[PDB]
């Protein structure tokens, strides 16, 4: 027997208007959940998610094996030693069903300081052709930008739940330097289905992605209408229901370190299901130089002895850690 986790439906059209009080209602409304499960969707959010799903679906289903070699990362193309994030996930007949494909900020150009200045974790994105994918890139850098937009509203939220002034997150969230990534998923059907991708949960339940707590600060999630994440509490797993109308967003590990785990980085996993379907994450991230102090909202003063971690630091790290923990993606 599987509980299903209370996870509520918040407004969030308010955190894009002026009027304060209504700003406070739902920043409590992300307290509470924040403290709770740890997960909470976000609707009436503006983000037009069935041209999302359209576009990405005519993506995956059109791309051919020549060209995911050529957008590989270098896990499965040895040209391709810049490609560590940016490019296509390939999935493995018989053995690997997942596959997807990661962008970062348009903004990374040849030009970009950054990119000059060969900082880890900063990577020019790569594109399939223009030709073979009309208006693909125009509708992704779009989006990136649309999710940005909604993940800034968001963090306002975050700051007031946590008493702090709107911009405290937001004003290391900015266009020119974000190392946020969307990643769009495909879990499909297959019949049979690969035994190599199914994965046993200590308490038997079959997986297709082991649990962890996410590497972002926030992670923004659109997810189609099928049930699979679960989220862990000291009762056990219980299940999130799925709704594509809403983005799912819960709070990553930078946000548990600078919150002394008052906002905790909800421990959740992927079960396995037999359904084509799509997982587009949008990781918010801050800057390479970006620190934030770490405080303690239960204590009147503030005060942590945690140490401020740049955020550079804390991603090479968390994604590395990652891959090695669950498997590369
Ligand atoms: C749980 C979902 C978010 C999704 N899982 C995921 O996206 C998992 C766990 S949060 N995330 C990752 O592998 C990290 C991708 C980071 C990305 N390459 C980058 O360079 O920024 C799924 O459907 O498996
Ligand atoms: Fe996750």
């Amino acid at each position: 027997s599987v509980s299903k986790a209370n996870v509520p439906k918040i407004d969030v059209s308010p955190l894009f208007g002026d009027d304060q009080a209504a700003k406070m209602r739902v920043a409590q409304q992300i307290d509470a959940a924040s403290r709770d499960t740890g997960f909470f969707y976000a609707v009436n959010h503006g983000i037009n998610v069935q041209r999302l799903s359209q576009k990405t679906k005519e993506f995956h289903m059109s791309i051919t094996p020549e060209e995911k070699w050529d957008l590989a990362i270098r896990a499965y193309n040895k040209e391709h030693q810049d490609q560590v994030r940016a490019g296509y996930y390939l999935s493995i007949p018989g053995k690997k069903a997942v596959e997807s494909f990661c962008y970062l900020n348009p903004n990374f150009t040849p030009d970009h300081p950054r990119i000059q200045a060969k900082t880890p974790t900063h990577e020019v994105n790569v594109w399939p052709d223009e030709t073979k994918h009309p208006g693909f890139q125009d509708f992704a850098e779009q989006y990136y930008w649309d999710v940005f937009g909604l993940s800034s509203a968001l963090l306002k939220g975050y700051a007031l739940a946590l008493g702090k002034e709107e911009n405290f997150f937001a004003r290391h969230f900015k266009p020119d330097d974000t190392l946020a990534s969307v990643v769009l998923i495909r879990y499909p059907y297959l019949d049979p289905y690969p035994e190599a991708a199914i994965k046993t949960a200590a308490d038997g339940t079959k997986l297709s992605f082991e649990w962890h707590e996410d590497v972002s600060l926030i992670t923004v999630l659109y997810q189609s209408n099928v049930q699979n994440l679960q989220v862990e509490t000291a009762a056990g797993y219980q299940d999130i229901e799925a709704d594509d109308t809403g983005y799912l967003i819960n709070c990553g590990s930078y946000m548990a370190h600078l919150t002394n785990n008052y906002y905790k980085a909800p421990i959740h996993r992927v079960k396995w299901v037999n359904a084509e379907r799509q997982s587009l994450p949008f990781f918010v991230n801050l800057g390479y130089d970006s620190v934030i102090d770490p405080f303690d909202p239960r204590e009147p003063n503030g005060k942590s002895d945690r140490e401020p971690l740049s955020y550079g630091d804390y991603l090479q790290n968390g994604l590395v850690s990652l891959i090695n923990k669950n498997g590369q993606t």
